[PDB]
C-alpha cells in the first residue's frame, strides 16, 4: 500500500453534502462508498440518492439510524440504487419512492474489513476506494473541529454513533491520519472534512465497522 493516498484528488469523491437534522449519515456514507467504485468501474463520478436508502432500506431506521451493510445488502437484492437527481435529498422519511429508471448503479453485495484492524482499513483503502467507516463522533471536539489530526482521549470506540467516509490516509507534521469525507455540510470541519488520528489504538472506533460494496 502507498504511504499516503487521497482518492478526492483522484476523481472517486463527489462533493461533500449535508444531511441535515436526519439521522441518515449511514445513508450517506453507503452513497460515498458506492459512488467511488462507480467512479473505479465505469470511470462516472455521480451523485447516488441518500434518500433512496433512507426511504427504502426497510430494517434500518430511516432518520433514526442504521447499517451501511444493510444499505448495501439493499442495492444488491434491489438490482439497483437512484441517482441523487433521480430521487433528491429531503432529510426526512417519506414511503419508497425508488424508481429503476433513474438507476444509476448496483451492487454484488459487500465486503467487512476485520473488526479494529487499522492495517486492514489501510489496504482496503488503497486497493479498493473509498471505505464507510463508523466512528464516536459525539465529543465537543470532533463537533468542532477545524485543522490538524483529530484525537480526543475522550472518544469511545464502544460507541459507534456516526457513519463518515475513509477518502485516504496520510501524515502531518509526523502524525498519522485519516481523510475523513463528513456529511455535516462544506462549513464544517475543515471544507467538510476531517483528520484523524491513525494507528492510535483505533481511535473513536474508526475500524470498528468498516465495509465496501462489490459492485
Ligand atoms: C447518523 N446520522 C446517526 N448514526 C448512525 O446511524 C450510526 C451509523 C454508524 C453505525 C451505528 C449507527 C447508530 O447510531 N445506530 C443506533 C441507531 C440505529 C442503528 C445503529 C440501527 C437502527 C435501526 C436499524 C439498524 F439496522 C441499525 N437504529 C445518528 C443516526
Amino acid at each position: 500500500a502507498p504511504d499516503s493516498v487521497d482518492y478526492r484528488k483522484k476523481g472517486y469523491v463527489t462533493p461533500v453534502k449535508n444531511q441535515g437534522q436526519c439521522g441518515s449519515c449511514w445513508a450517506f456514507s453507503s452513497v460515498g462508498a458506492l459512488e467511488g467504485q462507480l467512479k473505479k468501474k465505469t470511470g462516472k463520478l455521480l451523485n447516488l440518492s441518500p434518500q433512496n436508502l433512507v426511504d427504502c432500506v426497510s430494517e434500518n431506521d430511516g432518520c433514526g439510524g442504521g447499517y451501511m451493510t444493510n444499505a448495501f445488502q439493499y442495492v444488491q437484492k434491489n438490482r439497483g440504487i437512484d441517482s441523487e437527481d433521480a430521487y433528491p435529498y429531503v432529510g426526512q422519511e417519506e414511503s419508497c419512492m425508488y424508481n429503476p429508471t433513474g438507476k444509476a448503479a448496483k451492487c454484488r453485495g459487500y465486503r467487512e474489513i476485520p473488526e479494529g484492524n487499522e492495517k486492514a482499513l489501510k489496504r482496503a483503502v488503497a486497493r479498493v476506494g473509498p471505505v464507510s467507516v463508523a466512528i464516536d463522533a459525539s465529543l465537543t471536539s470532533f463537533q468542532f473541529y477545524s485543522k490538524g489530526v483529530y484525537y480526543d482521549e475522550s472518544c469511545n470506540s464502544d460507541n459507534l454513533n456516526h457513519a463518515v467516509l475513509a477518502v485516504g490516509y496520510g501524515i502531518q507534521k509526523g502524525n498519522k491520519h485519516w481523510i475523513i469525507k463528513n456529511s455535516w455540510g462544506e462549513n464544517w470541519g475543515n471544507k467538510g472534512y476531517i483528520l484523524m488520528a491513525r494507528n492510535k489504538n483505533n481511535a473513536c472506533g474508526i475500524a470498528n465497522l468498516a465495509s465496501f460494496p462489490k459492485m
